[PDB]
């Protein structure tokens, strides 16, 4: 019939570039946010293709009763859905909310199905998210315990104002309020913002708190516990759904920096012991877990799909004949390819303001090199036949790289889209041939755009979805919600398609959760909550299976003289000197800390250092002197270490010698005395670990060299096209006591207008901090918006471009996004992407030159791991239990059971749910159940324990978990019984805490049994010693960057990022910076006031107490601060990973 017909029709390629078609039609038209009624055409027409793609299907591969074929097929079934619901909508419609629709968009993912071997992708990426699997309940189980633990610590800790003082002025029955006005009642005062503190510079509230630790109270203002909330009402760390969300985010390090610059400042600095636990295992170590479980699926399907696969003469000849003769010549070849060196040299130094004949003499330059060029390709050209020349890889992109260059220059009067000077730029990547690093950077790309070209699309695929899902839902809601006060919407809201797209982009960056914030304050918490963690799943599964693709994809690919120098030999050879020398290092590297702001006023103690200082010098000159001839110079020299010890010994004699004889203070000896912040690394080469660690590290010193060489000639593409691009558009001018908002545009239009108008003294033209103007200033700003942190003002300064020197207008050059989105694809990831793939090389090959595989080890741990795994390897044979009486004899026929014991294992997660359900201020009805319940598991554990500890004498004290058993019932009887005691006591907000704490020791107990954590837990506690030793170093590093910041950055401005408690005045306040800007969190906005100079944003001149006058940070050393600080903690933080791969591959390939 027509079945044998239809069946003609299906197979067709038209057919299926048809369908593709009508789906990416539709994929245009439903990207739109407003319709027009022009829509009658279109989406009948649609629904119609729609129709007549599933007939044929129908008509072919159906009768009645298919459960065979097109029905077992699950991709069909959406096919349906979207026919079915089209059918069904289309008649009369039953809820009239029109969020209908968006059901249509099911439209735009039926495309999987339809290209290629796409369905092969999704089929992988739903295996990895199977095989993940145990990583998953251990991620939760620790969220929940941590956030067990940030209640039992900071419960309702976090809702403290800092309220204006009141009286209660004994007047009226109730609680009147004075402020100087009456308040009706205590609590109706404390809920309106009128008593509250704005925070300096911000719009926050100030927090306080009753400790000795935490901020304080200005001279009028009180610190108590009453108010809505922080942020928005959604950071509370009260009421457990809130401390789960709250410690999530702090696992995923999204703006946790404002987390706990709020939570220490109210409950007291102390606690920043909780942040470097949660940070060091559940943030570190849970993030970099997922990636190896991630990463050893992705390589084991890999594996296992490369094994399935594998099972007119004259003239033209004599001219041809030299001019080939030139051109294979190796040594004009050189003057070429250095030549064009010289040209991206030359176009890194086109600055901001030109001097208006350098400009010509720049234009010069690049005509003359256009023309060498030119004249190599015709050379090549008449060289050999032009079939022959367009051959390979390189010719033809150095002819499209002339033409376009050539083409461009010769429209001399053109209007100018300012790309044309990029058109010359693009020439960088030609010397790639030469260099052995730049290759492998063009191999990624071409490795991720059509090799691996799919996984690419269906990321464009997923992001496109998400973005249309969230426009098509939280599109109306953002309308007339959003402020304005101009008619002025947000900067990342989602009404457009492009917005709606870039604020997905956010969550794949990793930043969501300011988004959500703006979200749920028009569009409620359930379904924000929902999209944006979907978002954040699916989307960094997709783009992390992405990165790890290329990863793999590209790596994959006198007889006196003798004794004495024998004695003294033998006088460093004995224990006790080098033990006083460690003890005097120590002593000598931590009495420094005491140089702070507060050594004025502390006189007494002031000249005890300087004893203290002149008396380590002689010390140390003594060991070097008395190393000398114990070594001899041959021995000593060629060391490595004593050159440190040397150099260090060198510098105190020259600040010794200066300051002694030759009373000089007088000038530079300051800024040398300066660098004796270097004496912590003489404890650098004893400590035997951290020795190995500065060997591994300097082992993999010259391949750092080269990648950061790659990374800086590719960033100079960017930093040349945004001095191309935004040089000189970056001037704002600024109202002066508002602080920091740009003027309106429609009163001042130029720099003209701004510097024409003082005639008050008010407006001053202030650049941004971070522009781009010179070429250097610009390769700042691409570490900023690289690292992602301080982009947003960029990117905001960029956006509201206008002109070259005149005011910025909120949306005037909206479409320059795209160029940061290209930097953060290109740049950013595949930075990332060959910085890792080469450390993780160098480290592999330097592990197969060693003996003992393993690095980062000391000799004494590498023989404590061979006792260590001989603990749970391969399941131990055991010993079976026997009765003894005829009393105890039949309990444990009762105990031993495995009913008994899921029994206890069922009840205990009851017992962490009555642990859950605690709240902040919630009745006095509920406290006293809570705690009768208390006691009563207590009392079934206690009764189970002793029962199970006359069951068995000996056989009780075997498992080594049975002891924690009893040590966490003990724990628990102390938590009880103690509780009563603390009335008699001084102030317990806090001590009743650390007391209730052990609970958790109950929690601890699920653990027996569940060997997807039992495995991947011991996998980490036969990871502790390579973790602490890495350890060392990182604090020994965050000191000594401590003692030079302390040294250098006391005494700044204090706004955007220093505040009065983070902030470099003593060695407890900087401790605290060094370590969020470990995790790099939050570094912009410590260099923003250290970037300053004179007025506005600082003051010179300032009265200072220190000897020292100005109060303006230098940014030539605030930079290289930073700058180096964070290279040095992002390479340890990578070692870290490499630490927990290593174990997590040893455990799984072990078992
Ligand atoms: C959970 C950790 C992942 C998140 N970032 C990318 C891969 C890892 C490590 C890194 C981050 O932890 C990090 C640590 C230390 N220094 C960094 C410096 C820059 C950076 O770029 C966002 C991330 C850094
Ligand atoms: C309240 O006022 C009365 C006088 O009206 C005075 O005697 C009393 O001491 C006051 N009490 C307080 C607590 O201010
Ligand atoms: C307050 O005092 C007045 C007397 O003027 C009385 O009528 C009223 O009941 C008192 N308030 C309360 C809550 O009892
Ligand atoms: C505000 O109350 C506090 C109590 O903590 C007190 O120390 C302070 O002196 C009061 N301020 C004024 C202006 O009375
Ligand atoms: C601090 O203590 C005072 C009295 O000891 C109390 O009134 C106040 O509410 C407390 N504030 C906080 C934040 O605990
Ligand atoms: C700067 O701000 C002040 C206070 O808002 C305002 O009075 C002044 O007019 C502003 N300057 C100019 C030039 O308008
Ligand atoms: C600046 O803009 C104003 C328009 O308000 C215009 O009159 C003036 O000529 C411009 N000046 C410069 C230097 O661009
Ligand atoms: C505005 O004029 C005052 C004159 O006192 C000056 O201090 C300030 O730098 C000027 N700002 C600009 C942008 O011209
Ligand atoms: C600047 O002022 C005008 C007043 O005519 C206002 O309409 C405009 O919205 C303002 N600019 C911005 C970016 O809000
Ligand atoms: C906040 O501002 C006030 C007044 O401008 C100042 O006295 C104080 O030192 C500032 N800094 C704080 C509270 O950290």
């Amino acid at each position: 019939p027509i079945r044998r017909a239809a069946v003609k029709i299906l197979v067709h390629s038209l057919f299926n570039m048809l369908i593709m078609c009508t789906i990416l039609t539709n994929c245009v038209f439903m990207a739109q946010h407003d319709p027009p009624p022009w829509t009658k055409y279109v989406e009948y027409t649609f629904t119609a293709i729609y129709t007549f793609e599933s007939l044929v299907k129908i008509l072919a591969r159906g009768f009645c009763l298919h459960a065979f074929t097109f029905l077992r097929d699950p991709w069909n079934w959406l096919d349906f859905s979207v026919i079915i619901m089209a059918y069904t909508t289309e008649f009369v419609d039953l809820g009239n909310v029109s969020a209908l629709r968006t059901f249509r968009v099911l439209r735009a993912l039926k495309t999987i199905s339809v290209i290629s071997g796409l369905k092969t992708i999704v089929g992988a990426l739903i295996q990895s998210v199977k095989k993940l699997a145990d990583v998953m309940v251990l991620t939760v189980f620790c969220l929940s315990v941590f956030a067990l633990i940030g209640l039992q610590l900071f419960m309702g800790n976090l809702r403290h104002k800092c309220v204006r003082n009141f009286t209660a002025l004994n007047g009226t029955n109730g609680s009147v309020e004075a402020d100087g006005l009456v308040w009706e009642s205590l609590d109706l005062y404390l809920s309106d913002p009128e008593n509250y503190l704005l925070k300096n510079g911000t719009s926050d509230v100030l927090l306080c708190g009753n400790s000795s630790d935490a901020g304080t109270c200005p001279e009028g203002y009180r610190c108590l516990k009453a108010g809505e909330n922080p942020d928005h009402g959604y950071t509370s760390f009260d009421s457990f759904a809130w401390a789960f969300l709250a410690l999530f985010r702090l696992m995923t390090q999204d703006c946790w920096e404002r987390l706990y610059q709020q939570t220490l400042r109210s409950a007291g600095k102390i606690y920043m012991i909780f942040f470097m636990l949660v940070i060091f295992l559940g943030s570190f170590y849970l993030v970099n877990l997922i990636l190896a479980v991630v990463a050893m699926a992705y390589e084991e399907q890999n594996q296992a799909t490369i094994a399935e696969t594998e099972e007119c003469c004259p003239l033209w000849m004599s001219i041809k004949q030299g001019v080939k003769l030139v051109v294979m010549d190796p040594f004009t070849d050189l003057t070429i390819t250095m030549c064009i060196v010289l040209n991206t040299l030359f176009m890194a130094l086109e600055h901001y303001n030109m001097t208006s004949e350098f400009e010509e003499m720049l234009q010069v330059g690049n005509l003359v090199f256009t023309g060498i060029f030119t004249a190599e390709m015709t050379f090549k050209i008449i060289a050999l036949d032009p079939y022959y020349y367009f051959q390979q890889g390189w010719n033809i992109f150095d002819s499209i790289i002339v033409i376009l260059s050539l083409m461009e220059l010769g429209l001399s009067r053109m209007s100018n889209l300012s790309v044309l000077r990029s058109f010359r730029l693009l020439r960088v990547f030609k010397l790639a041939k030469s260099w052995p690093t730049l290759n492998t950077l063009i191999k990624i790309i071409g490795n991720s755009v059509g090799a691996l070209g799919n996984l690419t699309l269906v990321l464009a695929i997923i992001v496109f979805i998400f973005a249309v899902v969230g426009m098509q839902l939280f599109g109306k809601n953002y309308s007339e919600l959003r402020d304005s006060d101009s008619g002025l919407l947000p900067r990342w809201h989602m009404m457009d398609f492009f917005h709606a797209f870039l604020i997905i982009f956010r969550i794949l960056c990793g930043e969501w959760i300011e988004t959500m914030w703006d979200c749920m304050e028009v569009s409620g918490q359930s379904l924000c909550l929902l999209v944006f963690l979907l978002v954040m799943v699916i989307g960094n599964l997709v783009v992390l299976n992405l990165f790890l693709a290329l990863l793999l994809s590209s790596f994959s690919a006198g007889k006196v003289w003798w004794r004495l120098r024998k004695t003294c030999y033998h006088i460093v050879e004995h224990s006790w000197f080098e033990t006083f020398i460690i003890f005097m290092i120590l002593l000598s590297s931590g009495a420094l800390a005491f140089e702070d702001i507060y050594l004025e006023e502390r006189k007494t103690i002031k000249v005890l250092l300087e004893y203290a200082d002149k008396m380590f010098t002689y010390v140390f000159v003594l060991e070097m002197l008395l190393k000398w001839v114990a070594y001899g110079f041959k021995k000593y020299f060629t060391n490595a270490w004593c050159w440190l010890d040397f150099l260090i010994v060198d510098v105190s004699l020259v600040s010794l010698v200066a300051n002694t004889l030759g009373f000089a203070e007088m000038g530079p000896i300051k800024s040398l005395r300066t660098l004796r912040a270097l004496r912590p690394l003489r404890a650098l080469s004893r400590f035997e670990g951290m020795r190995v660690v500065v060997n591994a590290l300097v082992g993999a010193i010259p391949s750092i060299m080269n990648v950061l060489l790659v990374c800086l000639i590719f960033w100079l593409i960017f930093s040349i096209m945004g001095v191309n691009l935004f040089a000189g558009k970056f001037g704002r001018c600024i109202n002066q006591t508002e602080g920091d908002l740009p003027l309106n545009y429609t009163i001042v239009n130029n720099k003209s207008q701004c510097e024409s108008l003082n005639l008050t003294g008010e407006l001053y033209w202030t650049k941004v901090k971070v522009n781009f103007d010179n070429v250097g200033a610009g390769y700042l700003a691409l570490l900023q918006v690289a690292t992602f942190k301080g982009w947003m003002d960029i990117m905001y300064a960029a956006v509201d471009s206008r002109g070259y020197e005149e005011q910025p207008q909120w949306e005037y050059n909206l479409y320059m996004y795209i160029y940061f989105v290209i930097f953060i694809i290109f740049g950013s990831f595949f930075t990332l992407n060959l910085f890792i793939g080469v450390i993780i090389d160098n480290f592999n090959q330097q592990k197969k030159k060693l003996g003992g595989q393993d690095i980062f080890m000391t000799e004494e741990q590498k023989k404590y791991y061979n006792a260590m795994k001989k603990l749970g390897s391969k399941k131990p044979q055991k010993p079976i239990p026997r009765p003894l009486n005829k009393y105890q004899g039949f309990i444990f026929d009762i105990v031993t059971k495995q009913a008994f014991d899921v029994t206890i294992m069922f009840l205990i997660c009851l017992n962490m749910v009555t642990m859950m359900v605690e709240t902040d201020d919630q009745s006095p009805e509920k406290i006293n159940i809570l705690a009768k319940i208390n006691l009563l598991f207590v009392a079934i554990f206690t009764g189970e324990c002793i029962v199970k500890l006359a069951a068995l004498r000996h056989y009780y004290f075997t498992n080594s978990w049975n002891i924690f058993d009893f040590v966490v019932v003990i724990l628990s009887i102390v938590g009880t019984v103690l509780s009563d005691i603390i009335q008699k006591y001084f102030f317990s907000p806090t001590l009743f805490r650390v007391i209730r704490l052990a609970r958790i020791g109950r929690i601890l107990r699920l653990i027996r049994g569940a060997k997807g954590i039992r495995t991947l837990l011991f996998a980490l506690m036969m990871s502790l010693p390579a973790l602490f030793n890495i350890g060392l170093l990182l604090f020994l590093v965050m000191f000594i960057y401590s003692i030079f910041g302390m040294a250098n950055f006391a005494y700044v401005k204090w706004e955007a990022g220093i505040d009065d408690m983070f902030n470099f005045q003593t060695f407890a306040n900087s401790m605290l910076c060094l370590f969020q800007i470990t995790t790099s969190a939050g570094w912009d906005g410590l260099l923003s006031p250290i970037l300053n100079t004179g007025p506005p944003y600082c003051d010179p001149t300032l009265p200072n107490s220190n000897g020292s006058r100005g109060d303006c940070g230098s940014p030539a050393v605030g930079i290289l601060f930073f700058t180096t600080y964070i290279i040095i903690s992002f390479l340890i933080v990578v070692n870290m990973y490499i630490a927990i791969i290593l174990e997590n591959f040893s455990v799984a390939t072990e078992e």
